């Protein structure tokens, strides 16, 4: 009854509508194990950044493999994962004072939500609101270890101490420091990545040691980007590493050199809807609205256009990429710029293909849900969050 | 009331007075040319935005996915053109829409797609309406404007197959690479001429071709005449954006969509203010990078919507935007100018891409109040 109805209802890659975001669950599990084993080898916790998937069943797999808590990039993510049972949540974006009532309400409901700041003004806002509301917020100080984005300079002891004392004197819980070495995205050699992972570790530990030297607590030291989590040779002084895009990987990571195209677990299922035979084009229904506008591979060692073409079995078809994209139309052609002869027999109308993305975080956000592909060929819909 | 001070950020704000001026401008131009306007709702995917275009005199809509056809049909719109080469596997979905009472039109540019439609139509008892897409500028899909044998083959497949051959359409998307009035005008003419040529060639062989449909926002606004055309399709004009501004068909002040963002910190050394509108809010669209003025991830405006030339988002990560001087200098005391919590509005490179990042717009009225207007995501 339940059985017979569910079979006659269950989808495969041939029955799905296109475009669709497909997770190869076997590749996803191998990626989750690889990262968790590496952090276990290092004796550090893994606090996965769920911004890559924003999907409960994906985070559940990461927790099942040994992850401790999660990092989120929005309070919407904190709300969704808290409602799904995660209590240990780091909101790793410089806290806006106007979001303080939502952060308070989450903590009041039982979410052990941590906030981050990098300025004396944001620390004063949190501490003043905490005092007025009788709430000892936990706050960590964000450190700039590579010049990329937010944070207090690791060697700026006077600002570190001013922010740490503002929090501690004001009765908040100064819980740690964190950094994200996002400049790792510019590198493409194991040497350079190892040296940057060492700078990220050294600088975040240096900031923790300056706070402690002044008598302030700083029990957590949190570092990480996917490339540096995979390349660090040593993590002395670090308590946890944050990494997110690893769960799926993507062609940017492939080009950085921390994975192979065959480790990429996310692909976009697409149908061939036409051709321009004289130009060697196949037109597919995955345009930039499916792939996203991310072109992070354009300035790396191999430009994959709007994505690398794979056959329906997920095997790369070398030399064919989406060379261009409009909103709902992707232009499939030879990467080397030749006109494929007979493109229409190589890619007949109605043929389905799988496109590996430049950037899994940007492609995944284009979809309300993923289709999680099991080894038997069946798919299940895994919702993910959109918006704020 | 909800207002720009009480909204969480980032938020996609439509300035309704600007939107309405854009709606009126395009409709008035299409009336002056004697053609119907069939707005492309892929820019907003929002019922009340399309409702405002229809109230101004629009005739039917164009959609980029059947999910939009479902949404707008469920909202009472029946005259729907799905202007993406039809995939045969979507024929059961198109059929169910037509049987439910949606006057859904499909397009094709190949004999094989026409044969798949006609064979399915006959089997199911449905005379699908299908238009043939014409390639008038080499940009994307379509039958070559002087490829008569292909055009006819398709036309005969449809008409002789018992389908309704309803028209020809073209989209001169190469207009996006232009940035002068003379060039846009010449491309609009080449777009018109080639679409008409194709209609005349169908008619000369005894085949029906009652609709001749052309358009992109730039060519709709540049075309000097539209003889032989029955309708124009345009979509991004409803809000405009910086790519359109650089093409030359609008001013930055006409852009009706902005992203409301909060300053969450600084890098005072480098003269940066960090905002909570990163590329997840703006999208990764960098269409202005290849134009004559690059606006990074968007042009900064103050909370009142006044443009602040010279400040743009020079960089963006997923949830962090880097606001800094376009001239590359380090603004001195950027923190004193934009203290923590300051709200700003960012104009997008591409309104279609930026709007897709949000589950809804915040529609801003003259009294400063906002109403949330949901829009569609996905397929
Ligand atoms: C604060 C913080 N922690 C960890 C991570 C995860 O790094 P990846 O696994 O390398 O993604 C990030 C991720 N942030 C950036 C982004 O903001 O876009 C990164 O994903 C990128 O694409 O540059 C983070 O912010
Ligand atoms: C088939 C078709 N008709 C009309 C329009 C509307 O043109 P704009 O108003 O200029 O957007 C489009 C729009 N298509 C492209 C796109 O597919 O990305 C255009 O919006 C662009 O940014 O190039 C269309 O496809
Ligand atoms: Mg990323
Ligand atoms: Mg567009």
């Amino acid at each position: 009854h339940h059985h017979h109805h569910a079979m006659s209802m269950q989808d495969t890659l041939l029955t799905l509508d296109t475009p669709a975001a497909v997770i190869d669950l076997d590749r996803m599990q191998r990626n989750i194990a690889r990262m968790q084993q590496r952090m276990d080898a290092q004796g550090v916790r893994l606090r996965p950044h769920v911004k890559t998937s924003k999907s409960v069943p994906v985070a559940a797999a990461q927790r099942a493999a040994g992850a401790s808590g999660i990092t989120v990039s929005t309070l919407k993510e904190a709300e969704q994962f808290f409602a799904a049972g995660t209590t240990d949540i780091l909101y790793a974006v410089s806290m806006a004072p106007h979001r303080l009532p939502q952060a308070l309400q989450l903590r009041r409901r039982g979410c052990d939500l941590k906030l981050i700041v990098d300025s004396v003004a944001a620390a004063q806002a949190i501490a003043a609101f905490g005092r007025e509301q009788g709430e000892a917020f936990e706050v960590w100080i964000e450190i700039d270890t590579d010049g990329h984005r937010s944070g207090v300079g690791a060697d700026d002891t006077p600002l570190l101490l001013a922010i740490g004392r503002t929090l501690h004197d004001g009765g908040m819980r100064l819980g740690g420091v964190l950094t994200h070495a996002g400049s790792s995205y510019e590198l493409d050699t194991p040497e350079a990545l190892q040296a940057l992972a060492e700078r990220e570790r050294a600088g975040c530990v240096q900031a923790a040691e300056a706070l402690r030297a002044a008598g302030l607590p700083c029990p957590v030291v949190s570092v990480g980007s996917t490339p540096t989590a995979l390349a660090a040779s040593r993590l002395d002084g670090v308590t946890e590493v944050r990494a997110g895009v690893y769960v799926f990987f993507d062609l940017v990571m492939r080009n950085i050199g921390v994975c192979a195209a065959e480790d990429v677990a996310l692909s976009v299922l697409a149908t061939v809807i036409g051709h321009q035979a004289d130009k060697g084009w196949a037109i597919v229904d995955a345009g930039w609205m499916a792939m996203s506008r991310d072109r992070g591979t354009a300035r790396q060692k191999q430009d994959f256009g709007y994505g690398q073409v794979c056959d329906l079995q997920g095997r790369v078809m070398p030399g064919f990429v989406l060379t261009g994209a409009n909103q709902e139309h992707g232009i499939l052609a030879r990467a080397d710029g030749a006109a494929e002869a007979d493109i229409a027999t190589r890619f007949p109308l109605g043929t389905r293909l799988r496109i590996l993305p430049n950037a899994a975080c940007a492609t995944g956000a284009q979809f309300p849900a993923y289709q999680a592909l099991a080894a038997d060929g069946s798919v299940q819909t895994w919702e993910r969050l959109h918006g704020w």
